[PDB]
């Protein structure tokens, strides 16, 4: 029997396991209303020029149970065919309590009435559109309809074409950095809880005496942590696909967004509350729509721990993004996806691209059709920590990467496919890319674009180095199949890739 999806994390290695081997999401995601049957006509031939492997979708509370108690998955069921026939999986997004912050995709029965679901209020005394995280009814309603949604999905999808699920949509709250309601005051005022006490080895007492200045966005984040860990625990409890939150970044990492002042969601600064909050919800993703590398890589370095696996779970469609794939996997996480991918004719530029079309799909569809020709053996090297990927940075033509070792790699951008005088110029516009498996001591797995990789000794004991095989071919499943051995001109000087769809299994050796 084939398994069903599920998380896995020890000492440090991650795994999203599918039908019973590591994955790598290769995701796209549609636009925020593109979730119903009579726009998929739209959906569907974007994905096929991009073949995504993965697709995020949301799922709306105000479709699902449009009154009270009467439940309508129709559209799950009609988005499964689909997925199936496209042969894609997918990532559903429940919009519910939060999505952005606010309230919008909350039923009618739920988001105009705010005596049985109230807003968190501010100092001075408003309501703003962020439902609260202290309202017994706000939760109960959420997570009743979210155990519907997972009991209906065990039902109709044995076939495990839903891989993960993201309970809510960057929660937070916009227009308060929490709730000064008396309902929250009571519960600021009260002691801080044990478990949170002992995370981050403070002593006991009240959230202010604990915490200081930062106790407002630290009680905050701790509450919506909470409300959303039990909606992940009792969904869960029906069927058990691992979960995740996703995070409106703050400040200059989200310079194009209103979110870029949000209070309470999994930020870079309270990623420890939310661990405590939430042992139900499996990683904290991180939403980047920054182009810039040394800001880019330092989201991915930040959310990348130990205790938390990498999901970029979504990023901008401008063509100065898709290189950020390849670093996002070298992070030995479990993918990365792309936001805006669809043919509705709507456009989220400044952030995103003016068109999406054909045209515009290609530098991301390159990267995905790349992964995929090897997408799970460089998953299982990720499982392993072994998968090492880079981009390339403006004014920076020369990387190095460090394999094991008696191997290293040295990254060239815009340099000829052969033996060229002068300084490496770097592509016209940072478009460069690389990625490399260790699959053995002697053997690696590559492939890149715009892009030069050098393998050469780490050790004076590699010095002697050859090519032993330079295989170009693809895998079917897990079994390599061969189409042609690289040498000569295509040896000489490093590895060189340019925009061709190629993966290359490479066996180094030594003369003695």
């Amino acid at each position: 029997q084939t398994p069903m999806p599920q998380f896995v994390s020890k000492d440090g290695k991650h795994a999203l396991m599918v039908d019973g081997a590591p994955f790598l999401i290769l995701g796209a995601q549609v636009n925020n209303s593109s979730n119903y049957p009579g726009v998929m006509d739209k959906v569907w031939p974007a994905m096929q020029v991009l073949g995504p492997n993965t697709v995020q979708v949301p799922i709306a509370w105000e479709q699902v149970e449009p009154e009270e108690g009467k439940f309508d998955f129709s559209f799950v069921d009609t988005l499964l065919a689909q997925a199936r026939e496209h042969k894609v999986r997918l990532v559903l997004l429940w919009f519910a309590t939060w999505k952005n912050n606010g309230p919008a995709y909350a039923p009618h029965w739920v988001k105009t009435d705010n005596q049985r679901f109230p807003r968190v209020v501010t100092r001075e005394g408003k309501a703003i559109g962020s439902l609260s995280p202290h309202a017994q009814a706000t939760l109960d309603a959420d997570r009743k309809a979210f155990v519907a949604f997972m009991q209906h999905l065990k039902q109709v999808d044995p076939q495990h074409t839903v891989i993960m699920i993201q309970p809510e949509n960057e929660p937070g709250t916009y227009g308060s950095v929490r709730d000064f309601s008396p309902m929250a005051q009571k519960l600021f005022d009260g002691p801080v809880p044990d478990e949170l006490l002992k995370r981050l080895n403070k002593q006991p007492g009240s959230w202010a005496q604990v915490f200081g200045a930062d106790a407002d966005e630290i009680f905050h984040a701790w509450s919506i942590g909470r409300y959303i860990d039990q909606v992940a625990e009792a969904g869960k409890q029906a069927y058990p696909l691992p979960m995740y939150v996703n995070a409106a970044l703050r400040g200059p990492f989200n310079p194009g967004q209103p979110g870029q002042y949000a209070s309470g969601g999994p930020t870079d600064n309270v990623l420890d509350v939310w661990k405590a909050a939430g042992p139900h919800i499996d990683l904290l993703a991180p939403d980047i729509y920054m182009p810039e590398y040394r800001m880019y890589t330092t989201v991915l370095e930040r959310y990348a721990r130990p205790d938390n696996a990498l999901f970029v779970a979504e990023t901008g469609n401008r063509p100065e993004y898709a290189r950020y794939l390849f670093p996002t996997l070298g992070h030995d996480g479990v993918g990365w996806s792309a936001f805006g991918m669809d043919y509705t004719r709507y456009s989220n530029y400044p952030l995103g691209a003016k068109h999406v079309n054909e045209e515009t799909l290609a530098p991301f569809a390159l990267g995905f059709k790349l992964v995929s020709l090897g997408m799970r053996p460089f998953a299982k090297a990720a499982s392993e920590g072994k998968l090492h990927g880079t981009a390339e940075e403006p004014g920076q033509a020369v990387q190095e990467l460090k394999l094991n070792d008696r191997w290293s790699a040295t990254i060239t951008y815009g340099v000829p496919q052969f033996w060229f005088k002068g300084e490496p110029p770097g592509n016209p516009e940072p478009i460069g890319a690389a990625l490399i498996a260790e699959l053995g001591p002697d053997e690696f797995l590559v492939t890149g674009y715009h892009v030069r990789v050098t393998l050469h000794p780490a050790s004076e004991a590699t010095a002697n180095m050859l090519y032993d095989r330079v295989e170009e071919g693809q895998y079917d499943g897990d079994t390599w199949q061969f189409q042609r051995n690289w040498n000569g001109d295509q040896t000489d000087y490093g590895v060189n890739f340019s925009s061709a769809p190629q993966l290359l299994k490479i066996k180094l050796a030594t003369y003695n």
